[PDB]
């Protein structure tokens, strides 16, 4: 798939390898960084996220 | 379908193609902008939104 | 249809033709105003809504 | 008729006739004034509401 | 019965004869006080509560 | 009962007797402390819990 | 059997052992610490969380 950018409220712009989501377990969006490891972020910090 | 106008807390105008609508694996606004690429924004960012302007 | 004045959080007053409802595909209040045009403001930004003019 | 007093965060004293009760929807607490106009106010904007 | 004494977020202890539920037809917490007055109080202003 | 350790946001630290869970009748974190009364703390209130 | 680290709004990073989950009976992170020790931990509290 084609990277997502997701942009924090705390001001940083993150790079996910393919769409976010919420992970049900958690309740946090969970994705791949751009080395390829697994990350998580509370959804209250997550501000906008775009396609490509 | 007819475009609509989101108002962000962050003082943004944002235009969507189509009616934007939660996305259930996310939790947030789900649309396409203007320029066809695929956004989401978290409800908490949004103001108000209006059918086309 | 009866009217509805919605009183929102940063001082604005606004005329709604017909009860604003929460929009399950939003989250967020839905109306019409005055003009015909369908709106959707966050529910956080409601303060009170009065029925009448 | 059942008299209520619902309390406000900016301090108001509200007069409601019959119990203030949530609208589904709107997610609001809907009640009818001391005038017989029909009100709704955001759950978050009240803080007490007693019988009197 | 028992009595429970619940603490407010605004330095208050307010006495309840009984334990006070959510009445869900408000959202509120709702309780007897020691006048024997039914009262209602937003969850969100309520620090804790101790049974007497 | 095995006990729990509550620590609250507000920096203060209180021991259960058995696992604290939400009452659903107020929707708070309810408790029995290490003295045997039965309490309630606003979820907001509680930053993390240890058993032990 | 990979650990998890956990970043708190206070600045910590918790190392868990196996993936954190909510625990419906409080609506808190469910994990276990390095030593061992179940631990919970309130949603709002945690920043991220990382695999590795």
């Amino acid at each position: 798939s084609s990277n997502y950018v997701l942009h924090t409220n705390d001001g940083r712009t993150i790079v996910a390898e393919g769409k976010p989501k919420v992970d049900d377990e958690t309740g946090m969006i969970s994705y791949t960084d751009a080395y390829g490891q697994q990350q998580q972020i509370n959804r209250d910090n997550v501000k906008e996220m775009a396609k490509g």
